């Protein structure tokens, strides 16, 4: 009657319903389930070419440009015509081109398919389908390197899986057997049990079972890697697209346009042309005024930005996003793995003899035999690769320290034994009993090992300290626990605590390890701080100083404590030696208290801010108004969720600042789809993670990102410019001509559209950004006053030396007056034409040039190349030709013209013109300051960011 969603038929299943859903019926339930969800297929439309096309011409543009080839034809300029069509063909190949390649990479992501074994309910089928797997199927993993088909939550076994594409995670990631449960929770809602589709399976064991077998929840191509994908399809708009603002410019043209059209129906009027005939003028005239090459030009401009992305090696996906990076005002980046160095040498363990804390060892390999030596060595989810062990950089570093060896695949539900190093001055080898994995959000990990000496077994949690040192009963907890960890942390040691408790279960026994997480990691005796230290990358430390030199702001969020964050950011120079940063603190409201915030100053040898996590929730949920605040002068977010970092890239949009992310880790993977300029520095080719996906591990790209974005949206506005200037020439030209014995040019027409302007156009858009990122933000609206100004001053001097030209042709004593009583298309001979064409031919060209302006956002016009070859080329055959046209003569229809003098003259005049240009544009870059100083003294921005800011500079937070 009514359609369900898959998700609602799918939402409210128990933890126990996904195990009843597990060895689910091999045919008849398949059948019916398979029909109701769809085939388990990517839905990415395959178009052999025709199919293409169809659609492809429903543009309007290629209406009016049909209906223009046609009336050029009715007038008889076939040539005109021939260049017309030949110009819209280019333009659809192109676009044809750009949407096949664009929909090619997404669907070779996609496009893979391998033979899967299926178990039945009471069977264990191999290889029987793959592109038909049931909705509920149940299936058996395979052992190593098998990439997992949809998103299955795992009923029995322990998986190790590469999630690099999916979570942008290169590490590999432990995958465990789901909990049957009373309770329904998601796999997704569990986000670990379940396995996703597209990820590589490193190795799969089952120490219990006979295999590893997973049950699919969430499929069809509609979640996981297809969701995904299927955003990058039907993609997010941007507000307020500045197509709108140059929409607004093309009204402003359509007003001369009409008033054109209104000159040329009194001049038709006056010349007394027959009324059908001046029909086809006045449609001549507003088919002109349509320029042919821009819709190509505009689809060239971000064609040739991808391809020097493409070589940077900055994997770009939805193209029209590179203008949005030369606008973006914040880059956020987190620590570890990008602002640092992946990879961290352990610099030694801190242990506890009673409530009092040791003295440092400097190798953890030197220490007594017991529970800190055993959590150190078993505490890690390391996996054993061929001749190798695979593990999160920290955790491998960790064991190597203690210098324990992992044992080899060779009891029940025994895992990751752990051999000793077996040097003495006991060995006594330890197995654990229940591996629990690492969620950012839960901030620490825990396992259950026992040993020969088969006591009571003892459970090891390693975590963020705060939580680990809160989570332990207060009976080891140091006094000082606080005040000793803040010089490790000042000092810049990433330090993760390990707290031990004796566990009174029955030690090596299956049943004995099923346990609740929170039981495990409840009532905990503190052991030791791991003193772990990620050094600065490089690079980093000069990025950030040149995008703080440009003013658009770094903000660093981490989920690091804020002490090491304020370390990193006042080393990289976030927060500079001047500056002066703010510890914000909030307190719960709770019981009897309400909230309270309280602001503490730092003080080491632009008033930023520094907020933990916790107070930044406190912040958005009890203090509404102050986070505005605190969000516009905030510079080191930490201790941040994974959920916390998407909060503060939507509150600082919504702020109205363009925010950016250069984050490398799962952690980030939400805040990089929800940021304008998202990028994940450790990816290898495209990706669906990130929109602008890198392969080089450092901060050096996001200028390179800015820097090519701003070139792409000053290329835009220059193309655009250039293509308006273009179209109002070719009008004063053919007006001339039109008042003047009604004449225009067929095959001329060809040459100036086809060859002069197409060529020119495509050519100029391969410029290349400029080498520094500059203060000066690339200007955002094609109809500005300076633009407008330049484009109507400009015409001015077109039709100046264009008259000016006629008047000379005229005056000289030599010329013959031309016959005019006879049609244009009759008319093959004019000596107008002659001379309009002529002096107009080279202008056309000039216009570009002048347009250029290369220098702020992109490189000076020469380094370009292929432009500078091509414009100095056909400068050189209108050269040639305006001198000696021979052969040309005849295909041009050009009136020969022997005396030397005016030819020189016209020359002189083009000379003139092109010197005009460049002082025009000159003087427009040199006027503009005097210009808005007269036009507005002050102004406030629209914009909330812009006026906290200034509120904040009158008022002060209180100091
Ligand atoms: N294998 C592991 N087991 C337990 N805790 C770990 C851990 N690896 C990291 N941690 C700690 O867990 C907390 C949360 O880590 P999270 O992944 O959110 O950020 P992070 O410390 O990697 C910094 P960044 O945000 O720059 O990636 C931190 O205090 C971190 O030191
Ligand atoms: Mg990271």
């Amino acid at each position: 009657q009514a359609f369900y969603q898959v998700s609602l038929l799918d939402h409210g299943r128990s933890c126990d319903d996904v195990h009843r859903s597990r060895h689910g019926l091999s045919l008849q339930d398949q059948m019916v389930r398979k029909a109701i969800y769809g085939p388990n297929v990517i839905s990415i439309p395959v178009k052999s070419y025709p199919q293409l096309l169809v659609d492809e011409a429903l543009n309007p543009y290629y209406g009016f440009q049909a209906f223009s080839i046609a009336l050029w034809l009715a007038d008889h300029y076939y040539w005109y015509a021939l260049c017309i069509f030949l110009i819209s063909s280019i333009s659809i190949c192109l676009s044809l081109y750009k949407t096949r390649k664009q929909s090619q990479t997404l669907r070779d992501m996609v496009k893979l398919s391998m033979r899967v074994c299926v178990c039945r309910p009471g069977g264990e089928e191999e290889w029987v389908d793959s592109s038909e797997l049931v909705p509920g199927d149940c299936l058996v993993l395979p052992q190593e390197g098998g990439l997992m088909p949809c998103d299955a939550a795992l009923v029995a076994g322990e998986c190790m899986v590469n999630e690099s594409s999916l979570t942008g995670e290169s590490i590999p990631v432990l995958k465990t057997a789901l909990p049957e449960g009373l309770g329904p929770y998601c796999a997704e809602t569990h986000r670990r049990h379940t396995l996703f589709c597209g990820t590589l399976i490193l190795q799969a064991r089952a120490y219990v079972g006979p295999h590893v077998l997973a049950v699919v929840t969430r499929t069809g191509f509609c979640t996981a890697k297809g969701g995904l994908v299927s955003s990058i399809l039907h993609p997010r708009p941007i507000n307020f697209k500045f197509y709108k603002h140059s929409m607004k410019f093309v009204a402003a043209l359509s007003v001369l346009a009409l008033l054109g059209t209104i000159y040329s129906i009194f001049i038709l009027y006056r010349n007394r042309v027959p009324l059908n005939e001046i029909v086809i003028r006045a449609l001549d005239l507003v088919t002109v005024v349509v320029p042919p090459a821009l819709p190509a030009a505009m689809t060239v401009c971000t064609l040739y930005a991808q391809s020097r992305l493409r070589r940077q090696g900055i994997f770009c996906i939805h193209p029209l996003r590179i203008n949005l990076g030369g606008k973006l005002q914040l880059v956020c980046f987190d620590k570890t793995g990008t602002l640092t160095e992946d990879g961290l040498d352990v610099m030694g363990v801190v242990p506890l003899k009673g409530q009092a804390f040791l003295p440092l060892v400097p190798e953890p390999r030197r220490l007594p035999v017991g529970p800190l030596l055993r959590a150190l060595a078993t505490c890690h989810a390391l996996s054993r690769l061929q001749d190798t062990p695979v593990g999160d950089p920290m955790d491998l570093k960790m064991v190597e320290s203690t210098g324990w060896v992992l044992e080899e695949e060779p009891g029940t539900q025994v895992l990751a034994v752990m051999r000793p190093p077996l040097w003495e001055p006991p060995p006594v080898p330890v197995s654990v009993l229940h591996r629990f994995p690492f969620s950012s959000a839960l901030q620490r990990m825990s396992v259950v090992v026992a040993w020969p000496g088969a006591t009571q077994p003892e459970a090891y949690v390693k975590g963020s300290p705060e939580l680990v040192a809160g989570l332990c009963n207060p009976e080891t907890v140091p006094t000082d626990f606080a005040q000793m960890l803040q010089s490790y942390t000042a000092a810049g040691y990433r330090v993760v605590a390990l707290a031990s408790k004796p566990l009174p279960t029955v030690p090596s026994l299956e049943a004995a390890q099923q346990l609740t997480r929170d039981t495990v990691e409840g009532d905990l005796s503190l052991l030791g701080l791991l003193v772990m230290r990620n050094l600065l990358k490089p690079q980093t430390t000069p990025v950030i100083q040149a995008l703080r030199r440009t003013r658009i702001r770094a903000v660093m969020v981490t989920g690091d404590n804020l002490q090491t964050a304020v370390t990193v950011a006042r080393g990289c120079g976030m927060v500079a030696p001047q500056e002066h940063l703010i510890i914000v603190h909030a307190t719960h409201p709770e019981r009897g208290q309400p909230a309270s915030l309280e602001f503490l100053p730092m003080e080491s040898p632009s008033r930023h801010l520094a907020l933990s996590g916790p107070t930044f929730g406190i912040i958005v949920k009890h203090f509404p108004k102050l986070l505005p605040k605190v969000l516009v002068q905030g510079t080191v977010f930490a201790r941040m969720a994974p959920e916390q970092k998407t909060e503060l890239v939507c509150e600082l949009q919504k702020l109205q600042y363009c925010v950016g992310m250069c984050g490398d880790g799962a952690n980030d993977c939400g805040a990089l789809k929800a940021a304008d300029v998202g990028i994940s520095l450790s990816q290898a080719e495209a990706s669906v993670v990130s929109p602008f996906t890198s392969s080089m591990a450092s901060i050096e790209c996001v200028p390179m990102v800015i820097r090519e974005g701003r070139c792409s949206l000053d290329t835009s506005f220059s193309v655009f410019k250039y293509m308006a200037l273009y179209s109002l020439t070719q009008f004063i030209s053919v007006l001339i001509l039109y008042t003047i014995n009604t004449n225009l040019g067929d095959l001329q027409f060809l040459a100036i559209d086809l060859v002069i302007t197409t060529t020119v156009a495509v050519l100029m858009s391969r410029t290349g950004p400029a080498l520094v990122l500059g203060r000066v933000r690339p200007p955002g609206a094609l109809l500005s006053v300076p633009v407008l100004s330049s484009l109507l001053l400009q015409m001015v001097l077109v039709t100046g030396v264009q008259l000016g030209g006629y008047f000379l042709t005229l005056a000289q004593p030599w010329f013959v007056p031309l016959n005019r009583t006879v049609a244009a298309p009759d008319n093959l001979p004019n000596y107008e034409n002659t001379v309009v064409f002529s002096l107009s031919s080279f202008q056309y060209l000039i216009l570009a040039a002048a347009v250029s302006k290369g220098a702020p956002f992109r490189r000076p016009l020469y380094t370009n190349v292929p432009f500078l070859v091509a414009l100095a080329l056909l400068s050189s055959v209108l050269v040639g030709l305006v001198l000696v046209p021979g052969l040309l003569q005849g295909p041009l229809a050009l009136r020969n013209i022997t005396d030397t003098g005016f030819k020189l003259l016209l020359l002189g005049l083009v000379t003139l013109n092109f010197v005009g240009a460049f002082m025009l544009e000159s003087v427009l870059d040199q006027c503009l300051p005097a210009c808005l100083r007269r036009l507005r003294p002050k102004r406030a921005s629209k914009k909330r960011f812009k006026q906290l800011e200034r509120e904040l500079a009158e008022q002060p937070w209180p100091p």
